[PDB]
């Protein structure tokens, strides 16, 4: 069953990509199942809510007493060598918080990495009904 492990923030890069110290090593992590608008983009530039999703993630992680990472049951790294996980700040999942606030859409899902898909989908529909940010 999925279990949490300790990690240490190094640097938030943007809304859904962060650098953390994981088991002694610095790595880049990508937040599972969510897409935040982009600040660092090749073609297009800062997308709308990009700067916002990324301040959110930054504040949430920097203010936490405790950071934990939760791997899903599939591949734990993507083709760019980024960890793939659910991230928790004092017990609150960053991935769901982003979605609940209308600052992320639920991503395209790849089984078997999809254990919190329903919950997340729950929160996105609520942010939709409340027409928050993305959904305004």
């Amino acid at each position: 069953k999925l279990h949490k492990e300790p990690a240490t923030l190094i640097k938030a890069i943007d809304g859904d990509t962060i650098k953390i110290m994981y088991k002694g090593q610095p790595m880049t992590f990508r937040l599972l199942l969510v897409d935040t608008p982009e600040t660092k983009h090749p073609k297009k530039g800062v997308e709308k809510y990009g700067p916002e999703a990324s301040a959110f993630t930054k504040k949430m992680l920097e203010n936490a007493k405790k950071l934990e990472v939760e791997f899903d049951k599939g591949q734990r790294t993507d083709k760019y060598g980024r960890g793939l996980a659910y991230i928790y700040a004092d017990g609150k999942m960053v991935n769901e918080a982003l979605v609940r606030q209308g600052l992320a859409k639920v991503a395209y899902v790849y089984k078997p990495n999809n254990t919190h898909e329903q919950h997340l989908r729950k929160s996105e529909a609520q942010a939709k009904k409340e027409k928050l940010n993305i959904w305004s």
